[PDB]
């Protein structure tokens, strides 16, 4: 085999994983709190050593597009309804299972928000909102969400992006695709590789996405380059929807849109069922969702999102009240 790298929990493993996050929900106020943030890298080293091994090894092979860990059990009788919207999804079904995605991630990175989404929290939400079936947001459905680098038009975008499925009963695809390599010849290549692209920021981080920066992002863009890094492994930085050529750059044109065909063929899906957490490496593919038609009856699709970066420091400049959340 697969492009990305799985571990499959035995029964014993995720019980005593699963142990952990309760207690965590019972020592602490909520997963966002600097108190958790700051003990959460260190409790989970108390993980389950063949997780912690595999979570080490796994992060620096140079292959894999995502960590995929199966087999954490979800009840969903103790979860509840799947919440109507991310505001009100922090219901005490999950929240045990949002410690665990917050242990996890921390034997990865240091975990961040962003102030302009989902109210600035660091576990975040994914879940159909009635009204925005085709939107370009994590919360649509009918529309497929095309494929994207997380939050591309900012240098601070995660390294990593956690999914943990708490529900997600019609097997609702995950999309992913790497650099398309073999099939980019080295002139489109060299053109990829040069800062003559524009990435604008996705809707989420609009203020009708929020409650009650970004707008210099979408309006004076500068240009950027595609890809980065070595020319035989190069990092991808690319939003099917949100990006286009420098103005004029029939060049650059000719390479995003060879770039989009070949990506569009690659497409692959990963399917995240109840309990499987997906740490996409953010780097190395794009990743989307297949279309589905929502249920809105309790039981639809369900995530618990975050963002992790190998290093909060390398975003001082953006952090707002504190080093948790970008501005
Ligand atoms: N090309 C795109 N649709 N980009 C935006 C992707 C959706 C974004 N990850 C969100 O949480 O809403
Ligand atoms: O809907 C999914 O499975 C992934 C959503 C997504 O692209 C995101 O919020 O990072
Ligand atoms: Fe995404």
């Amino acid at each position: 085999v697969r492009p990305w790298s799985e571990f499959r929990l035995t029964p014993a493993e995720a019980a005593a994983a699963a142990a952990l996050a309760a207690r965590c929900a019972q020592r602490y106020d909520e997963t966002d709190g600097p108190e958790f943030l700051l003990d959460a890298p260190v409790i989970a080293h108390e993980l389950p050593r063949r997780l912690r091994t595999f979570m080490a090894r796994a992060r620096l092979d140079a292959w894999p597009h995502a960590l995929v860990v199966r087999g954490n059990p979800v009840d969903d009788a103790a979860l509840g309804s799947t919440p109507v919207h991310w505001r009100t999804a922090r219901t005490p079904g999950s929240r045990p299972l949002s410690f665990l995605l917050m242990l996890y991630a921390g034997l990865l990175g240091d975990v961040f928000g962003w102030a302009t989404q989902q109210d600035g929290r660091v576990v975040t939400d994914v879940l159909p909102i009635k009204g925005g079936e085709h939107t370009l947001v994590s919360s649509s459905s009918r529309q497929e969400l095309g494929w994207h680098t997380e939050d591309a038009f900012s240098p601070y975008r995660a390294d990593y992006v956690g999914l943990l499925s708490l529900r997600n009963p019609d097997g609702v695809a995950t999309t992913l695709a790497g650099v398309p390599l073999d099939d980019l010849d080295e002139r489109t290549l060299d053109v990829l590789f040069q800062e003559r692209f524009l990435i604008r920021p996705d809707d989420s981080h609009l203020q009708v996405n929020n409650s009650t920066g970004i707008a210099q992002a979408a309006d004076r863009p500068e240009p950027v380059a595609i890809l980065t890094g070595h020319r035989a492994a190069p990092h991808l930085r690319v939003d099917g929807d949100f990006s286009a050529p420098a103005e004029g750059d029939e060049e650059a044109a000719a390479a995003l849109g060879t770039l989009r065909k070949l990506i569009d063929a690659s497409l692959y899906e990963l399917v995240l069922d109840q309990g499987d957490v997906a740490f996409i490496d953010n780097r190395r593919a794009v990743h989307g969702r297949r279309a589905f038609q929502p249920r809105y009856d309790g039981r639809d699709r369900w995530l618990k999102r975050i963002n992790i970066t190998r290093d909060l420091h390398r975003s001082r400049k953006a952090w707002a009240g504190d080093s948790r959340v970008l501005g």
